[PDB]
RNA sequence: CGGUAUCUAACCAGAAAGCCACGGCUAACUACGUGCCAGCAGCCGCGGUAAUACGUAGGUGGCAAGCGUUGUCCGGAUUUAUUGGGCGUAAAGCGCGCGCAGGCGGUCUUUUAAGUCUGAUGUGAAAGCCCCCGGCUUAACCGGGGAGGGUCAUUGGAAACUGGAAGACUGGAGUGCAGAAGAGGAGAGUGGAAUUCCACGUGUAGCGGUGAAAUGCGUAGAUAUGUGGAGGAACACCAGUGGCGAAGGCGACUCUCUGGUCUGUAACUGACGCUGAGGCGCGAAAGCGUGGGGAGCAAACAGGAUUAGAUACCCUGGUAGUCCACGCCGUAAACGAUGAGUGCUAAGUGUUAGGGGGUUUCCGCCCCUUAGUGCUGCAGCUAACGCAUUAAGCACUCCGCCUGGGGAGUACGACCGCAAGGUUGAAACUCAAAGGAAUUGACGGGGGCCCGCACAAGCGGUGGAGCAUGUGGUUUAAUUCGAAGCAACGCGAAGAACCUUACCAGGUCUUGACAUCCUUUGACCACUCUGGAGACAGAGCUUUCCCGGGACAAAGUGACAGGUGGUGCAUGGUUGUCGUCAGCUCGUGUCGUGAGAUGUUGGGUUAAGUCCCGCAACGAGCGCAACCCUUGAUUUUAGUUGCCAGCAUUUAGUUGGGCACUCUAAAGUGACUGCCGGUGCAAGCCGGAGGAAGGUGGGGAUGACGUCAAAUCAUCAUGCCCCUUAUGACCUGGGCUACACACGUGCUACAAUGGAUGGUACAAAGGGUCGCGAAGCCGCGAGGUGGAGCCAAUCCCAUAAAACCAUUCUCAGUUCGGAUUGUAGGCUGCAACUCGCCUACAUGAAGCCGGAAUCGCUAGUAAUCGUGGAUCAGCAUGCCACGGUGAAUACGU
RNA sequence: GGAGGAAAAAUUCU
């Protein structure tokens, strides 16, 4: 049986959209400009541990917020990387772009970051069990109420693919006021392609 | 021996270290090379791209002038068990009995010293092991003394025990006396029920058989029924984990001849007993020889069926045999898978054959005891299942047997048999397992309970006809690819004339239609005309980067690009299905040698692992339920584009005016078996009140652990494998729409609850700026023209249709039905032939309610009538939503 | 729960 995307089940219920702008007659072009912005930002700040990007619009003016774990790489020594990004985004959109940076405290409590971590260990040939268990350990000692991870694919370069999952605490997926974060990332292996799924049930 | 041992002086760190191993057993790891190859190996086994096991290098461990390998012996091995094992199910109790030799043997007394125990004498050479002393500079080595070692000969002692002799006694054993029961065995005779065959009356067309049939018997007269006769085998009810026997085994009745057992007495003898190799005898069934008998059944055999085949199971027949007498054979899951004898060790409860006592007039009931036969259970034993006074417990005597699986109960030899074969019984070789009990799952062509529009009760359909659409098949240059029981088939496709397009024909291109960098130029593109089906070529006007940067831009060249090419069985991601089915586990305790178990089993109740009551468990978590959306009632806040009541106005809720009422949308309230009666220990169940609403009120979203190598390399991404002047790229035309046929899903009808004509009411939810498109005018109509109001609670789409009211038709293949075809037109589009949709006039096919069969649905549901939307220039009977009218039935598993 | 007797149904394959 299939499950519904836990984030999709909570958009508008207890969660919020990542694109907080309203438009009519200029909706498709705004949407695809936002998609291009997101892709270009994701391809530039790859190794900066970026957790979330949100975009807003108001009268020929694009505001971008980048929730990231370590702002020192994003916000440079005095504004080198930020201004390079802003100029490139200006040339990409032909608008006026203002870039705002915030820092994620307790970065082990965010699902995308831990999924990136597990994918990075798996790409570096670290046993899947070790990576999953250690990520669970750190996430739980960071103050979570529940963690669940699974890794699926040609595990260890075998001929037949399978999936293995581990958990600690509780993750109630059917409760609507439960605030589960969720992330899926791919690891690029010489044997194929591996998938890492992470559910984090926080206090809310 | 011999200038030998030994000793004295000078020089010298200089002339002197190797082997095996490093994953576990077992002490000691890193890198490189290789890639199921090279190879290692005592075993577990390592080698397929990250090798502490292969080779090497570094390091480490053990030993040392030695270190490894092989061969033989002992240990570990309790794996021949005297010390020191066993035989219910793992290998291991002869099928049973009678018994020679042998082994063992109740109690007491006297006597003997054969066994037993002990003292003395002689001897058990030297060397060797051992103890104490010594000698070589130590040690090895050597010497001295001592000790050890015998079922040893002579001889002296003791007499508890085993043995011998002489006596004595009954508990063992047997006889006597009195009763009891029994399918114990052999011989002869007899009885009834039933089957088969034969003869004769009545009677006519089938009988028999199977999952279905057929072979077969029958009109030459069956099957059926009544009467009589012949012959053979087996003994219904009684009948019972009842009885007898050593075992095999023994069921009708009567008689004759015979074996064994139990209880009662204490009369009699006085250990006369147990076991028992070799011998002798009995021994289910099948089989053999001779002679009878032969009704049923039935190996072999034949025919009919089933099956792909059917040397079988099933059906119709049928010979040996089953029966009797005599003689062989000597086997079995011959089993309680448990050898015989003796004694000891909690209880409860049936039954068979006896004995004693108490109650009681008898009957009967109660207690005690002997010998059998069942069940439940304590200690104890067992790996566990389990056994447990009928031991698999505790002990002793005697016999038989076992030592990893296969080869094999086989070969050679021997004995027995008429034969079939029986008894005794190996080895080479090969494997590292074979096996017993129990546990958690997964299956079964095993079972029980419970639920679901699964069946039942109903309503409407499908299968019949015409058309629309998908699939198979066939055809074709191509008819592009994918989906294949349920879970493929109005499916991907929420729009195939061109494009989409991946397919085919013909015409063209090669760093390229699409990306980064390179080298020169920097704005190239757009436009006109000529040729061409078009892609493309040929001339002119031509290209205006900005501030060396950058993205664009033309030329030439690579590095490269480009694949809807294959593998969904190498994958990520997404989905179907069981199924919104009710499950999946954990913590702490207890029970088990252990893996494990309990909670989670049992009885009720629920939609539900929902809850209650029990119970060695007490709780919790993910799944159920709740939180989210919508609908039904209502309060406050807010009145425009919504509403109009009381007021003036108008073709008009129009204009003025007002939020009263509907309405709109934010926040609350409200339903919880909350209260009442009954029932129940409780959960719960049946009714009642109030309330808009009553039993999770109606409906959504929500899909746990797992199943199907399920679907998708063609949405995307991706390992590996393929093409690269082509499997890439551009164009015009065609095809995906073919048509003897079969299937799936739908639409329209077969008419009077109806057709035609006229009149006339009542919705909801949605869409609209390169868009919706009003009024008016023109047209028979599809439509044209016109341009108002709208970025919308305002304007437009927008006529709702069934329903209702009048007139007509009057049961007719028709004034039903609309396919099919002829002509003339309308729109969109460059273009409507293949191949769009719509209109007018003409034409007027099948079709009379649909066979075997099959589908949906439990209430605002089914049935029926319209409306809107996505895709979309145009195109839906499909899909997704909206309202109008609005049922029947559910006894039950 | 244990022991004894005992009916009726029955196609082939995966
Ligand atoms: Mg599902
Ligand atoms: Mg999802
Ligand atoms: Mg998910
Ligand atoms: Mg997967
Ligand atoms: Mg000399
Ligand atoms: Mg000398
Ligand atoms: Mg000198
Ligand atoms: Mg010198
Ligand atoms: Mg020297
Ligand atoms: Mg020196
Ligand atoms: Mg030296
Ligand atoms: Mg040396
Ligand atoms: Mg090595
Ligand atoms: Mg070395
Ligand atoms: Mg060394
Ligand atoms: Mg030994
Ligand atoms: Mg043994
Ligand atoms: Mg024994
Ligand atoms: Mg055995
Ligand atoms: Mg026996
Ligand atoms: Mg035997
Ligand atoms: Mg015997
Ligand atoms: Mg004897
Ligand atoms: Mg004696
Ligand atoms: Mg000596
Ligand atoms: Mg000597
Ligand atoms: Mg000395
Ligand atoms: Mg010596
Ligand atoms: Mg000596
Ligand atoms: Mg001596
Ligand atoms: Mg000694
Ligand atoms: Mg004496
Ligand atoms: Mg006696
Ligand atoms: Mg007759
Ligand atoms: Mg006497
Ligand atoms: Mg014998
Ligand atoms: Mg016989
Ligand atoms: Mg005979
Ligand atoms: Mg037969
Ligand atoms: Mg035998
Ligand atoms: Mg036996
Ligand atoms: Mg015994
Ligand atoms: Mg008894
Ligand atoms: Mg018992
Ligand atoms: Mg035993
Ligand atoms: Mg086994
Ligand atoms: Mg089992
Ligand atoms: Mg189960
Ligand atoms: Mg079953
Ligand atoms: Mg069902
Ligand atoms: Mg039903
Ligand atoms: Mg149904
Ligand atoms: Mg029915
Ligand atoms: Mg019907
Ligand atoms: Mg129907
Ligand atoms: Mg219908
Ligand atoms: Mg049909
Ligand atoms: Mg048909
Ligand atoms: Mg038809
Ligand atoms: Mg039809
Ligand atoms: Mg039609
Ligand atoms: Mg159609
Ligand atoms: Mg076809
Ligand atoms: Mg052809
Ligand atoms: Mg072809
Ligand atoms: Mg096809
Ligand atoms: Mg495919
Ligand atoms: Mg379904
Ligand atoms: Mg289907
Ligand atoms: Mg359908
Ligand atoms: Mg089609
Ligand atoms: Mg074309
Ligand atoms: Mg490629
Ligand atoms: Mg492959
Ligand atoms: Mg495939
Ligand atoms: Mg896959
Ligand atoms: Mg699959
Ligand atoms: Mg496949
Ligand atoms: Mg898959
Ligand atoms: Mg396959
Ligand atoms: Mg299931
Ligand atoms: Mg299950
Ligand atoms: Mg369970
Ligand atoms: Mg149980
Ligand atoms: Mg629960
Ligand atoms: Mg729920
Ligand atoms: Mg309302
Ligand atoms: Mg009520
Ligand atoms: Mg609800
Ligand atoms: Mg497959
Ligand atoms: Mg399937
Ligand atoms: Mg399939
Ligand atoms: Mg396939
Ligand atoms: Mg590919
Ligand atoms: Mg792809
Ligand atoms: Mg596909
Ligand atoms: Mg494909
Ligand atoms: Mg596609
Ligand atoms: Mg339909
Ligand atoms: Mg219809
Ligand atoms: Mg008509
Ligand atoms: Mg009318
Ligand atoms: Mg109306
Ligand atoms: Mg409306
Ligand atoms: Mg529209
Ligand atoms: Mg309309
Ligand atoms: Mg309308
Ligand atoms: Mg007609
Ligand atoms: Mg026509
Ligand atoms: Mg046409
Ligand atoms: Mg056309
Ligand atoms: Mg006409
Ligand atoms: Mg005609
Ligand atoms: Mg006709
Ligand atoms: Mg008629
Ligand atoms: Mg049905
Ligand atoms: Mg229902
Ligand atoms: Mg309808
Ligand atoms: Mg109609
Ligand atoms: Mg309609
Ligand atoms: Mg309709
Ligand atoms: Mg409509
Ligand atoms: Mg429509
Ligand atoms: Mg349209
Ligand atoms: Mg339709
Ligand atoms: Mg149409
Ligand atoms: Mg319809
Ligand atoms: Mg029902
Ligand atoms: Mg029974």
């Amino acid at each position: 049986g299939q499950k519904v995307h836990p984030i999709g089940m909570r958009i508008g219920v207890i969660r919020d959209w990542d694109s907080k702008w309203y438009a009519e007659k200029d909706y498709a072009d705004f949407l695809h400009e936002d998609l291009r912005i997101r892709d270009y930002v994701a391809k530039r700040l790859s190794d900066a541990s970026v957790s979330r990007v949100e975009i807003e619009r108001a009268a020929n003016r694009v505001n971008i917020t980048i929730h990231t774990a370590k702002p020192g790489m994003v916000i440079g020594k005095g504004g080198s990387e930020v201004e390079a990004l802003r100029k490139n985004l200006n040339e990409l959109t032909q608008k006026r772009v203002h870039i705002n940076i915030v820092e994620i405290k307790r970065a082990d409590l965010d699902a995308k970051l831990v999924a990136e971590n597990i994918a990075r260990q798996l790409e570096g040939r670290v046993s899947f069990r070790r990576a999953q268990k250690q990520a669970i350990q750190r996430t739980m000692r960071a103050g979570a109420k529940g963690i669940k991870t699974q890794v699926s694919g040609r595990l260890g370069g075998a001929d037949i693919a399978r999936a293995e999952h581990y958990s600690e605490g509780t993750v109630p997926l059917h409760t609507l006021r439960a605030d589960i974060d969720y992330a899926w990332e791919e690891a690029d292996t010489t044997y194929g392609k591996l998938g890492v799924k992470v559910w984090i049930y926080r206090g809310e």
